[PDB]
């Protein structure tokens, strides 16, 4: 159980007071768990950011619950960046993978595989080890992007069929 | 790292003073480690009880180093028995399997697959968990046997290619 707080994920902006109206997620931003094996398996298109949980469907919407744009973290393409997770349960881990949207992605529907560059821009094989409660690691942000984009962080848990999914809105 | 002390294994009778002349094993009865996947893979025939270690070859001999019979533990066929391991390192574990020799096995050469009933008489799937430093579990001894037999205990370590092998001489 955990989420990304750098770049801050939708579940965390719902918990932290930045976005109102998100429903159940606001009490448990750590809980966005779904099947592993993205993109071949894992949550269905349009339910990626909620990991398939109907109770967390606000996270999949292209807008925050009030219809305004999601808040974004400003980032610089091609620059190193600290990606950070906060965990409430530090499970043995297979890997962390980070994906970005493609130029021209559909910003007006729920995020889907067709919006994403499905080769991760940053991968951390983790060898079955247990992360610290706050894990910070450096990766290089993708180049060639401008404007609103989504970074999808996927944490795959060792000796399970599960992964945690965290969509973060960024501006390149 | 570990060995069986019930029924007492060859490496432990070498360490405990019961059998002299065994070489390096007497200082490290916990160390009889070889490839997993017995019987299809694992130590070669004639090196099973040493797990393939030339330095522990005394364990594979049909006699103790002085040429006398190995000491044996008297057991009753068809009766429940406490099998016990002592560990010096409590690794995450896949399983424990226990095998017995067949009637008419070749008592005059180094133990081989052809001497063994290769369906274990007792198996403990362990789910990747770490055993306690002393693990005792109950299994039913095979029936239909008399005289000198060998019980082979195999401890397979999770997320490795390795297992620990321990041959014990018994009398049915
Ligand atoms: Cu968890
Ligand atoms: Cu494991
Ligand atoms: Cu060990």
């Amino acid at each position: 159980h955990g989420y990304t707080d750098l770049p801050v994920s939708r579940q965390k902006v719902c918990q932290n007071g930045t976005v109102g109206g998100c429903g159940a997620i606001q009490w448990e931003p750590q809980s966005v768990e779904g099947p592993k094996g993205f993109p071949a398996s894992g949550p269905a298109d349009g339910t990626i950011c909620s990991a398939g949980h109907g109770s967390f469907a606000a996270l999949d919407s292209p807008k925050q619950p009030n219809g305004q744009a999601w808040p974004t973290t400003r980032v610089n393409g091609g620059q190193s960046y600290t990606f950070r997770w906060q965990f409430t349960a530090r499970h043995a881990t297979t890997d962390f993978k980070y994906y970005v949207t493609k130029p021209g992605w559909n910003q007006n529907h729920n995020l889907a595989r067709s919006d994403l560059n499905l080769t991760p821009f940053f991968t951390v094989p983790y060898g079955g080890k247990q992360p610290p409660a706050t894990l910070s690691h450096s990766g290089t942000l993708p180049s060639g992007l401008s404007g609103h984009h989504v970074i999808l962080a996927v944490w795959t848990v060792h000796d399970t069929g599960n992964a945690f999914y965290a969509c973060s809105d960024v501006t390149f």
